[PDB]
């Protein structure tokens, strides 16, 4: 009976294995666009993705992880709030079964119809292990997406769900580009939280871009042609693997424009 998204092990259940989940600086929260201040102090991200090594797809049962190689500084996003160097791992995205819901974070409510999380480590701490275990190890830039024009840089992406139907399953996929994946604008909220699933370690910057990127309803459709479960199992859908806004409670969203 292990977590999940389902009515019997979904968000409302993790606190009783994982009672962080219930903590001071969990995620995702939704994004008060007029509470959030303007932070003249900060800086424009440094988004450094020249030299990414992307090296394998995997279906982990929740969702899929494009993984890359961290074993030099290759990827790395720096500047904006942080202090330091973090390395690119992973990312991944959440996203429902409507266009409607999807993603973790919200603006002003709306949700998106997907979210992409870009999973980065501190470099301070030698390793993705030790970095979770500490109140500044990861960077996670979060980008939402709506449902419209195809997006280019997502389609080998897309193109490469049909080997990876099932959990545990899993495809080489090297030479892809992650600078395919953003919008035009790196403007900027931030603020302090979590991991989104079980450990839920508070552990994160979040930094979440203000621009959606589009992708097409096509796009969106082989997500959810996934499955959670393994091959030769009742098939479920791999769909609404995100985790409802959780209160903000002593933190401020900070605003790197206007
Ligand atoms: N939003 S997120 O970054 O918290 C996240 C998900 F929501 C996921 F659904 C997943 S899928 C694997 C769950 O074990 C994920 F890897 C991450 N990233 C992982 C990075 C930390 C190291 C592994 C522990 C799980 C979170
Ligand atoms: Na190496
Ligand atoms: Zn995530």
């Amino acid at each position: 009976h292990h977590w999940g998204y389902g009515k019997h092990n979904g968000p409302e259940h993790w606190h009783k294995d994982f009672p962080i989940a219930k903590g001071e600086r969990q995620s995702p929260v939704d994004i008060d666009t007029h509470t959030a201040k303007y932070d003249p102090s900060l800086k424009p991200l440094s988004v450094s993705y020249d030299q990414a090594t992307s090296l394998r797809i995997l279906n982990n049962g929740h969702a899929f992880n494009v993984e890359f190689d961290d074993s030099q500084d290759k990827a790395v996003l720096k500047g904006g709030p942080l202090d330091g160097t973090y390395r690119l791992i992973q990312f991944h995205f959440h996203w429902g079964s409507l266009d409607g819901q999807g993603s973790e974070h919200t603006v002003d409510k709306k949700k998106y119809a997907a979210e992409l999380h870009l999973v980065h480590w501190n470099t301070k701490y030698g390793d993705f292990g030790k970095a979770v275990q500490q109140p500044d190890g990861l960077a996670v830039l979060g980008i939402f997406l709506k449902v419209g024009s195809a997006k280019p840089g997502l389609q080998k992406v897309v193109d490469v769900l049909d080997s990876i139907k099932t959990k545990g399953k899993s495809a080489d996929f090297t030479n892809f580009d992650p600078r395919g994946l953003l919008p035009e604008s790196l403007d900027y909220w931030t603020y302090p939280g979590s991991l989104t699933v079980p450990p839920l370690l508070e552990c994160v910057t979040w930094i979440v871009l203000k621009e959606p990127i589009s992708v097409s309803s096509e796009q969106v459709l082989k997500f959810r042609k996934l499955n959670f479960n393994g091959e030769g199992e009742p098939e479920e859908l791999m769909v609404d693997n995100w985790r409802p806004a959780q209160p903000l409670k002593n933190r401020q969203i900070k605003a790197s424009f206007k």
